[PDB]
């Protein structure tokens, strides 16, 4: 495999064998000025996601050409207001709003995304960015328009110093620091079968399925209930403490603890473990992404959970996870989603987690580094 | 003599010789979520500069509360636009614009100041702060509020996720970590006698003390000119290579290189040589600072140029600081200032630069280094 | 939930962390001396409510427009003595009894009302408004005439130095400083659920829902009499000190006492508790607040009355409370209403109140405070 | 001396020291509801003075009893309009208009006032009341009537919720917080020569006397104009920034502020400054108070211009108070009076005013503070 764009770029080589750690290329000192060259009739747009009229024209561009499943059977359905909590962050910047417009229309046919990002990699802690909803139109893919977006976004980011980047994708490029695979929990099982998420399990009924999947009403674990505003420093804490057992993690301050985790409804839930004494013990939490049922008539709409960052010192994983379940068919959701990173192997059987198609491969831009196994990644992007 | 507040503080104390290069304290894991309580009639309030009745209220408290000269009779006259310069560099936040107000008037009594840099000090780059513009109301003077307002700021700054800074100051505090002197070139000698800026010398009439430092009416250097938006960034570039033969200095991304060295009348001067073959070789700055005459407050100002960054690596550096006296004369100022930092030494007797009283001293907070000449210091501060 | 018209307006942001206790902007030492630009047709004009015409005006204005159940079945029926006694209290002026007319017809199509108060919140004692009666004809609504209103009688009462107000209203605006609940009495059971204002309850017959409210045919407290002028003092003595346990008060002056509980009939009553030594120990009262029941051929209005201002020292207050239930049915009230302030959520479930809908929210304009349960709240509005 | 009625009253003690700050007693929640026992043949009457009748008798009462000269040969001519004026400011009550009649006759006899005033006593504002026009008919004297009336208007104040107040008088009572003498400024001398009220200096003619106190004729300060009704906004502002340097002050609503200065020919003279940019800078203000000579070598009246508030920030207070002296002089007035109150002092010697006899002491009722110099009492009282 030759890759024409990614060979350029300052990242190893696929089969290369990794001992070292650093960057691929020095820092730059000067930076290009000028944006890339886009093709005839194309043009740069910064988005501002705080107008609501070019909020929407965002989510119908993702809406209609993000990311779907190998099947091309489910498409994610990010809201506007997920999409504000994801593209706004502590730091945020415009420029780092990157979309393409038709100069005729001024239809959105093209976009990708910065956020800055403390990132703690090995023995390293870098200011980067992380790399997300890289996205083009349809009837504009396989013309190299892709990479055009890649540069942009890298001179923009180099024009504020920054010189790394952290990102996730589905398909292998040069190269993954680490490789992921994707878990999921039904909630809803009639539902996952009729929309062919699932199918019927062998030698096996459709009831029999769902008292095998079923849970109980409400959780297990004493002194559950929803994060407040004074817990933001203690689950700053055990957040900070919990994640320096793995080798990529990130590194929040208080105040992004706050935004990635106060709760805010169908966005973000997080719940804390105040146990006997007054004291936040743990805490679970699970952001809201739907996909959309394609060219399906009846089921339109496949409401998912995804496991976001989980901590416990007190009560056993087993237990929280169980509970996030809990708290999930609660809600309504129709599945729980989760990624093998940290120690989320380790209740997969017992909470009858189902593996999924697919990878999810970790990248580091401009870096260098032995890789690691999925049970030490310990960053979670939406 | 002892601290009563800054022993107490992740500073070295005096007389305490370093030898070693980190952090006096550990990232904090939580963080106090309330403000510090002030004393009764008064509160916090996070300033809008972007506000023009808030930002004339900053520049009032500033020039009528702000550091004077050691004679106590120039008042520094801090414009509006100078102060969105210095306060609204790339990276600012509103938070870190932290104002005292009277609770029942609203009345600005009190004020100080963070910036985000990138601070390279020794073998170690990390970001920080850039405290400035400290300010207590006269009539609030001496009475502990200065503490109050540093440990609010520190709590502000360190709810981001930055846990070191850099400030200066004329007074000796545990532990300068470099220690500078104050140095003037008078350019209209005759209004600085009558101002009685600079008094009558031994034997020195006036009919010759206008020959005495007398200079050019246009520069030596032939392909001196302007910066302009297409020299942003060599301008980065030559900056960022001359820095790193000191040991405290900014690391500039290339939009910080563009705010904070494109002209600005009667703010910020940089002009670039671009030579015989159209690369630009050296650059020179300085900044505009006016003086209100304590004793004739409705009279004209005096108007005082402030040395930024100078770098040369062909025009020798002698000729390029003339150039700078020349311009500044050209621009009608009436005295060009300097600090001893960098190479700004090795012209001061042949430029007939003189003295002035007091030192600048450079401290870290939360970092124990070693302290450095004067020649080491790469950091100029507003 | 953006607020086109209430950001604006110094009050805090919904959601907001409230730490501090005072104003949010300063006393303006220059008003605007003109009135707000009202739309074309429409004309502002002070009502003189001493003008019988005029009155009868405003209460045909109320009478068709106010406020109604979150059913449409109700409407405030505010008689016009009633109206007198609530905009004519002690200091009243005849600018903040502020009217919208069509420049035609002459015809009353809109009215704000300010009448002056001292208020104690936490530990301040402010002289405020209180702003009532906010009425916008049914036909101009949802045409922004309310903030036009709102403006021009925060211009009028600036206009008399006052720049603090307090509020009630039942939908959720920037921002409440108390949350309160209304709760309900059945004194007409049948009336009731004839009118639909209640329903039968659980299987529960309507001969066993008449006996279960049933009350006693006098009250039970020795000593109970109506309010004499001989008691005006005694009685704000008896206020005053109650109320001090709470944290947002009124603070009256003995005249004010008079105004607001020397009984008027149909408008207010106050009973004492005159003891066996002849010294009055504690007072209830209600007013008289009758609704229209809308498009009904034999009910017309809904009697009722609402809970004032109870103060008990040596009779306890569950007993203070079935005497006004008695006397309230005594009256011919068809219900009793109350707020959960003060004490009075101790004696909903003994004296069988029923909960009614919606929310009472509570707000200061110009004043920043921590928030309060609805126990806290000893203020009632008319 | 013992005070028979004021060592009663809440106030200081003479020679008793006061260094804190505060009430003397708490405020009353039982307000006396009786008024006081006057003696046998006399009784209370509230003036309506929007009748003429009965505006002419206070008049009447005042003109021929109130307050004489330094030389007992002048009195003075209160016209309907000035006790108008003085006595009906916004929020002037009926009740505070407190007079004393004969039963049998009803002939007035006595009287008292009070009008509601926002005053600033150190770090502390709060609401008063000022207390003036307190007057017993001469053939009444010295039988104890004045401590009933004081007692009287106490009570009438104390039951609309004000416990303090702020009053002048030429006698020493407990307990002075400033003391201030009087001086005036000869307009018309051989006029004041020929009624007595100066004497022709040592050894100096007629001529010489009127070439001493001699004025331009028009007034030097360009842009003086009366104060019109654009000017209400400004002048308050003006008023309210200047009176902060004081440590007794009024607290002026712009309603206040309109009734105390807008222009009402022989009542109040309001001039403002308007600079070249069409800026107001500055205001003058005097009252008209004539005193009718009880002596005719021709002459009947004694036109008298005092002083009121004086508000410089861009003309000098030389300049402004020597047009105050002109303009006085172009309307005819004959003497220009002020007290040292202010900044008063400083142009006592270049204006020519002389000293007059007696002292104006200021008193507060029910607050305790440190006593202040007279160029730190900023209120004026009539
Ligand atoms: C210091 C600052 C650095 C900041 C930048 C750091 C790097 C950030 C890198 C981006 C992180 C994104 C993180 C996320 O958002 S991952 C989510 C990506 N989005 C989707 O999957 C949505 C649906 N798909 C599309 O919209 C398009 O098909 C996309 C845009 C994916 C490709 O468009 P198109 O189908 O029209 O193709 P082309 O002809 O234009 O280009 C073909 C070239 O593109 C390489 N390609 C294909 N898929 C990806 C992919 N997901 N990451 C990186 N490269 C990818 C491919 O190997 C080939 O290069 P080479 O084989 O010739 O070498
Ligand atoms: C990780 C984030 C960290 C962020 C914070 C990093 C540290 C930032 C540190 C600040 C960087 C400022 C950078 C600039 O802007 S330097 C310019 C400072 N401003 C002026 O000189 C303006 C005119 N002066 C004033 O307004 C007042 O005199 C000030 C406000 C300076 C002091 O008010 P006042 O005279 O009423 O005093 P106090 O009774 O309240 O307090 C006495 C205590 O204050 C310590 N003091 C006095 N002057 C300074 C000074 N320049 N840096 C640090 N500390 C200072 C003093 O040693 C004593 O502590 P200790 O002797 O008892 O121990
Ligand atoms: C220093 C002195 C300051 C003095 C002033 C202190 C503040 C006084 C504040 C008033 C205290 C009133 C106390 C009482 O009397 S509460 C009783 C209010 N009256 C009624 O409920 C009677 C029936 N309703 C009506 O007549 C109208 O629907 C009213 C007049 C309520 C609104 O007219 P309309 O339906 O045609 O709407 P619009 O298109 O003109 O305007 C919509 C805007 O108005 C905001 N809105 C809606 N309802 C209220 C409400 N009850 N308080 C404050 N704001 C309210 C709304 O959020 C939106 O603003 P934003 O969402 O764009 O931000
Ligand atoms: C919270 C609400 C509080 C409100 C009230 C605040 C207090 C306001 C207080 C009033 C502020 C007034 C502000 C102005 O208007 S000052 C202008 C006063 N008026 C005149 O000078 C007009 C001509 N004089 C008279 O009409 C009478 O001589 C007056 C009425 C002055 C006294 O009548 P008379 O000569 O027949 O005497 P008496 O036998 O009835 O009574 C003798 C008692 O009166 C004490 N005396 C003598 N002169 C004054 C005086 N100027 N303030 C207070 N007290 C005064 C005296 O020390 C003795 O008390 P004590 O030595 O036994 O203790
Ligand atoms: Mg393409
Ligand atoms: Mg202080
Ligand atoms: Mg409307
Ligand atoms: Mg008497």
């Amino acid at each position: 495999r030759s890759y024409q764009f990614w060979d350029t770029q300052p990242v190893p080589k696929l089969g290369e064998v990794v001992n070292t750690h650093g960057p691929v290329e020095p820092d730059k000192d000067n930076i290009r000025q000028e944006p890339y060259t886009l093709p005839q009739g194309f043009t740069w747009d910064a988005l501002d996601l705080g107008d609501r009229g070019v909020l929407k024209e965002l989510y119908t561009l993702l809406n209609e050409n993000y990311v779907e499943d190998d099947d091309n059977m489910f498409r994610f359905d990010y809201s506007p207001e997920f999409l504000l909590w994801a593209l706004r962050p502590p730091g945020w910047l415009p420029q780092w709003h990157c979309g393409v417009r038709v100069v005729s229309s001024r239809k959105l046919v093209g976009f990708i995304s910065a956020i800055p990002a403390n990132i703690h990699i090995y023995d390293t802690e870098k200011k980067m960015v992380e790399i997300n909803f890289l996205c083009v139109h349809k009837k504009l893919r396989s013309k190299r328009v892709a990479p055009v977006l890649i540069r942009e976004i890298t001179r923009r980011v180099h024009l504020e110093g920054i010189f790394q980047a952290v990102y996730t994708a589905g398909v292998v490029l040069p190269k993954p620091v680490g490789t992921c695979q994707y878990f999921h929990r039904s909630l809803n099982p009639r539902k996952l079968i009729e929309v062919k998420f699932s199918h019927l399990s062998r030698n096996m009924t459709m009831q029999r399925t769902m008292k095998l999947y079923r849970l109980p009403e409400t959780p297990k674990t004493a002194g559950l209930r929803p994060m407040e505003t004074k817990d933001i420093p203690v689950v700053h804490q055990l957040l900070t403490r919990y994640l320096k057992q793995f080798h990529l993690t990130p590194v929040m301050s208080q105040e992004e603890v706050e935004h990635w985790f106060y709760p805010q409804e169908n966005i973000i839930d997080t719940f804390v473990v105040e146990n006997a004494n007054g004291e936040v013990t743990d805490f679970l939490s699970f952001y809201t992404l739907p996909s959309t049922i394609m060219n399906h008539p009846t089921h339109k709409s496949l409401k998912a959970a995804y496991s976001f960052y989980n901590v416990h010192t007190q009560t056993p994983l087993l237990d929280l996870m169980s509970d996030a379940l809990v708290l999930a068919k609660m809600k309504g959701f129709d599945v729980f989603n989760m990624v093998d990173l940290m120690e989320n192997k380790t209740f997969v059987e017992k909470l009858k987690f189902g593996i999924g198609d697919g990878h999810l491969q970790y990248y580091l831009y401009n870096w260098k580094c032995p890789s690691m196994g999925a049970e030490k990644v310990g960053l979670v992007m939406l």
